[PDB]
């Protein structure tokens, strides 16, 4: 196994027996990939345990793996841990099973279902500013992930399920509290031969306590709808006239998690960039005041007209690409762009590394929204810039995410400016676990306009 890259003539860091390159992870995924990129160039190989990984950085090659040969060769992500009934979730599902779920869930986020959600998301936006207004009344430092996550949970559960769980007004919220706790891998990558063992043992990477709750909760929601609109929950209900009850719950838990956690983390990172770059925050507030005169309620069309808001969201996602790597399993021997790729190798695209690459971005360490204007919208390669992946298995929730984040942004900036305080960690630093998160929570002061 460990001589494979040697044999192909692919450079990379020498593997230890059994562990592979796992120890290099002490400094985090991001740095490992950044160093390997500097040291080895456009292509390199390394071993997660005994699992060979081929990192690629050449735009043409990326397109081929993410786009042209998605269905034939590069359809699936790496098999994932002991997972239970969560095996059925779209992100983990494989080949035909993946295709039919993708096709079933693809309509959840069409243009028109987005537009029809703006009314709903906007009622939560007002509750969000109402919450932040009270906290601004005291001058108390705000941990934005709490306030953003409560908002994110309300939005996803009401857009997807038709239920107002009222997370914003409820400090003890079971949904938030459970959904976060659903979060070892070191031991297993050194030993993947264990995962199939842990089916028998029916243990999981999330507590039974959390999946119990969510199963119950979504079941209640289904039955509620059975005893109106067309959402994510109807789509799955309609298919059941070929989805099973467990499959339905599986997709629910993915959407619930992603709608809650990804949106809230990115929103906190944006606010951090706006707090530390007052001029960018000022200029964003001027665009929003000019598109929405006199604090006017956001609409679908008006969100599309905010060119600077889009540049700020994109630039934050360049610096903070919460996936950090994209992956696909090579499912049969193939040669693409002059290079041979054997079957069962993981092909990996190091987005975080590429987002910071001086060949592609001038001053890539700096928050510079203007790199995303129509002036430069063309100097930016879509295979280098991948905050949401690319091709047929890109992030299905991408437009939901952008719209939801933008609406939260318009509302909050229409009412407040954000500033650092004694509690903000300046130079923000990143946690060194396998999740793109701040070392400390983003805390900022909130002031009324
Ligand atoms: C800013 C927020 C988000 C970011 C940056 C993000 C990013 C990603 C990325 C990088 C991937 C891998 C795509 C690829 O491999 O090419 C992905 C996949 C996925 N995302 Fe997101 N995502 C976000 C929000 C969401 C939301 C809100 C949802 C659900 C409503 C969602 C649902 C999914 C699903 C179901 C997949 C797997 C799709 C499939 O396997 O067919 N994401 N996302
Ligand atoms: C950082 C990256 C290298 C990885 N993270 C993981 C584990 N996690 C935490 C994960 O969400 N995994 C995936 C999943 O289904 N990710 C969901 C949600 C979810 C997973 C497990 C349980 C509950 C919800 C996340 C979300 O759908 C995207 N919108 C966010 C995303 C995508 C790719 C990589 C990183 C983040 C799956 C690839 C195992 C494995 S590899």
């Amino acid at each position: 196994s460990h001589g494979l890259f040697k044999k192909l003539g692919i450079p990379g860091p020498t593997p230890l027996p059994f562990l592979g390159n796992i120890l290099s992870y002490h400094k985090g995924f991001c740095m490992f990939d950044m160093e390997c990129h500097k040291k080895y160039g456009k292509v390199w190989g390394f071993y997660d345990g005994q699992q060979p990984v081929l990192a690629i950085t050449d735009p043409d090659m990326i397109k081929t793996v993410l786009v042209k040969e998605c269905y034939s060769v590069f359809t699936n992500r790496r098999p994932f841990g002991p997972v239970g009934f969560m095996k059925s979730a779209i992100s983990i599902a494989e080949d035909e099973e993946w295709k039919r779920l993708r096709s079933l869930l693809s309509p959840t986020f069409t243009s028109g279902k987005l537009k029809e959600m703006v009314p709903i998301i906007a009622q939560y936006g007002d509750v969000l500013v109402r919450n932040l207004r009270r906290e601004a009344e005291t001058g108390k430092p705000v941990t934005l992930k709490d306030v953003f996550g409560a908002y994110s949970m309300d939005v996803i559960t009401s857009t997807s399920f038709g239920v107002n769980i009222d997370s914003l007004n409820n400090p003890q919220d079971p949904f938030v509290e459970n959904t976060k706790k659903l979060l070892f891998f070191l031991s297993i990558t050194v030993f993947p031969f264990l995962i199939p063992i842990l089916e028998v043992l029916n243990i999981c990477v999330f507590p039974r306590e959390v999946t119990n709750f969510l199963r119950k909760s979504v079941k209640r929601m289904k039955e509620s709808r059975l005893e109106h609109r067309v959402d994510f929950l109807q789509l799955m209900i309609d298919s059941q006239n070929a989805l099973s009850d467990l499959e339905l719950v599986a997709q629910s838990i993915i959407f619930i998690f992603a709608g809650y956690e990804t949106t809230s983390s990115v929103l906190s990172f944006i606010m951090y960039e706006l707090a530390t770059h007052p001029d960018v925050q000022q200029k964003l507030q001027e665009e929003i005041d000019a598109v929405l005169p006199n604090k006017a309620p956001p609409t679908y069309d008006t969100v599309l007209q905010m060119e600077y808001l889009d540049m700020v969201v994109n630039e934050t996602l360049r610096l903070f690409p919460i996936a950090m790597r994209l992956e696909r399993v090579c499912k049969k021997d193939v040669e693409i762009n002059g290079m041979f790729i054997p079957k069962g190798v993981v092909v990996m695209i190091p987005s975080y590394a590429l987002h910071r690459d001086p060949k592609y971005w001038t001053e890539p360490e700096k928050f510079l929204p203007e790199r995303f204007s129509k002036k430069n919208k063309d100097n930016i390669d879509p295979y280098i810039y991948t905050p949401f992946g690319s091709g047929p298995r890109n992030c299905i929730g991408m437009r939901f995410a952008l719209m939801n984040m933008k609406l939260a942004l318009i509302r909050v900036l229409q009412n407040f400016s954000f500033k650092p305080c004694k509690e903000t960690q300046i130079p923000l630093k990143l946690s060194l676990g396998g999740l793109l998160q701040p070392e400390k929570p983003v805390v900022l002061k909130v002031e009324s306009r």
